[PDB]
């Protein structure tokens, strides 16, 4: 096999044989074979917008399916040789109404040759075989082959936004046509100077994307507000929430209503606690655990019934028991887990049966006390500017510190902790994502009331963040975004970390720490590109990082 695309890829250059994640060989080939039929679909649908007749009707299928590719989302194989067979027969209806757009338009019939992804076809039998020949290493040019990558795995973090907005409502034409741009270009022989193009026009578009999901989930459930959310538990049997997705909450708590049966919620669904729509409802009754990488223990000592609405889920131990009390939904599939299937058009998912099992239960075994404070998103942090930007001007906040981002299962990543920790008391961090669970539990205090630790949510809320900086901007009368007295020390993991450094890099971000490690995807060459426009740096050590911070750089 080959895969490269996470952070705990292996000597930071490629698993092989099977991933550091988990995923076993057989599997890593048939999600390179989903996205070999998605170009496929991509270079038939970006030849019918060209002669003016698009086709609309692939949308979620090309958000989905490459969504089911992100680390940690879908261990099925059984889940990809039925997306492969459907996206075969979806590319051959494109086809079939591309040549007869053609010859109407032209006098003749199409007689160009097509990439392989164009053409192939084979039934499920065939699909193992096939699978090793269509991977990453097929690209020779190694330059070719990092920024054909580098695009994919953008594009990735971008479909999962933009799926999480569709679910609710919310589409922007300019982002599915987009994904059929960015796909097809992957089988042209291109200049250097266009490969670096489309990956700038993906940040662009990772703004677009995670601007509509923030309208999308703050029309729908309100603006978050400042919260305290309990960690320890009650005295009910519960069930777990994993995950991203806010649709899959609301459900949930309103089918649970009067149960007997509380809810909790874990990971990235910590932020769901900060919506007003949620707050309402008394059976929630706070966050469990830590971050995804500490599941396989939580999840056992949790009791109760588990929902993953995305990834992060990660395989059982042979020791773990809770396989029959495991539910996935969405994109997320995992062998023996029961599947809770998507919701009919205007009505609702059915978790009946989850309810009916956690009634069973034990209530979830305590493994800490007390609170965690969070809930500043844009909407918040501006009703408070007043204070904030009276507190810069006082200096008694000397710095922010952005520390954002994915966590992992890495030791270096004690760093990040260790910098949380040895800030000077005059600076304010300012957090999205689970690597918040770093330094989430830490008690750091407060500056005049206001939390030393500021979170905005989940990784998606890094958009807040980014509102943020450009009003602070604005209020100080600043040229430069990078004049602000803020400093960006991110850690990624997977491709929603990349789509949202993306973002970043087009808002003219530089000076950004990028760590536990950069990634594999990068080629010499290709880095130094990004180096020299945006300066990215790695880590280095606690004490040489701070101090660097402190002065601008
Ligand atoms: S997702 Fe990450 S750890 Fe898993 S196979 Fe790919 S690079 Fe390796």
């Amino acid at each position: 096999m080959f895969c490269f695309q996470c952070q705990e890829t292996a000597k930071n250059t490629g698993c092989t044989v099977k991933g550091m994640c988990g995923k076993p060989e057989e599997t890593a080939n048939l999600q390179d074979l989903l996205i070999f039929v998605l170009r496929g679909i991509a270079i038939y649908g970006e030849k019918l917008k060209e002669l003016g007749q698009p086709d609309r009707s692939n949308d979620d299928f090309v958000l989905q399916g490459l969504f089911a590719t992100i680390t940690n989302a879908n261990w099925d194989d059984a889940r990809f040789e039925a997306m492969i067979s459907e996206g075969l027969a979806r590319r051959d209806k494109l086809r079939n109404a591309f040549l007869a757009v053609y010859k109407a338009k032209n006098g003749k019939d199409f007689s160009e040759p097509l990439p392989e992804a164009a053409t192939w076809t084979g039934d499920s039998t065939a699909f193992a075989e096939k699978a090793k020949s269509v991977g990453i290493l097929a690209t020779e040019n190694e330059d070719v082959r990092s920024l054909r990558e580098l695009l994919i795995i953008g594009l990735k973090g971008v479909a999962a936004y933009a799926e999480h907005a569709a679910v609710l409502g919310f589409r922007k034409t300019e982002i599915d046509e987009f994904m059929l741009e960015a796909l097809a270009s992957t089988t042209k022989d291109l200049s250097v100077d266009e490969m670096v193009a489309l990956v700038m026009k993906g940040r662009r578009m990772a703004v677009t994307t995670m601007a509509l999901l923030d309208e999308a989930n703050t029309t729908t459930y309100g603006n978050p507000e400042i919260t305290q959310v309990n960690i320890g538990v009650g005295k009910n049997p519960g069930i777990l929430i994993s995950g991203h997705d806010l649709k899959d909450m609301a459900e949930l708590l309103k089918q649970t209503e009067g149960t007997g049966v509380d809810v909790y919620t874990h990971g990235e669904m910590l932020p769901a606690n900060y919506y007003p729509a949620f707050k309402k409802y008394p059976h929630f009754v706070g966050n469990y655990g830590g971050s995804w990488w500490q599941q396989n223990p939580e999840f056992e000592s949790f009791n109760g019934p588990i929902l993953l609405t995305t990834n992060c889920l990660v395989p059982l131990k042979k020791e773990n028991t809770y396989l029959d009390r495991l539910y996935t939904t969405g994109v997320v599939g995992y062998e023996g887990a029961k599947h809770i299937a998507d919701r009919p058009a205007g009505g609702a998912k059915d978790f009946s049966a989850l309810i009916a099992q956690a009634k069973k239960c034990p209530p979830p075994v305590e493994i800490e006390t007390g609170s965690i404070v969070g809930g500043f998103a844009h909407h918040q942090v501006l009703a408070l500017a007043d204070k904030v930007v009276e507190a810069v001007k006082s200096g008694a906040i000397k710095r922010f510190v952005v520390m954002a981002g994915c966590d992992g299962r890495q030791k270096s990543r004690s760093y990040y902790t260790e910098v949380a920790e040895n800030l000077p008391k005059d600076t304010v961090i300012l957090t999205a994502g689970c690597a918040k669970y770093r330094y989430n539990k830490l008690n750091l205090g407060d500056i005049g009331g206001i939390p030393r630790v500021l979170d905005a949510g989940q990784c998606n809320d890094s958009y807040s963040l980014a509102v943020i900086a450009l009003k602070l901007k604005e209020v100080f009368g600043l040229d430069d975004i990078n004049d602000l007295p803020v400093s960006y020390d991110i850690a990624w993991y997977e491709q929603k970390a990349v789509a949202v450094l993306l973002a970043l890099l087009f808002l003219g971000v530089k000076g950004i720490r990028l760590g536990p490690t950069l990634p594999a995807f990068l080629s010499p060459n290709v880095a130094k590109v990004l180096v020299e426009n945006f300066n990215i740096k790695p880590i280095g050590t606690v004490q040489d990082d701070i101090a660097a911070m402190m002065a601008g750089k």
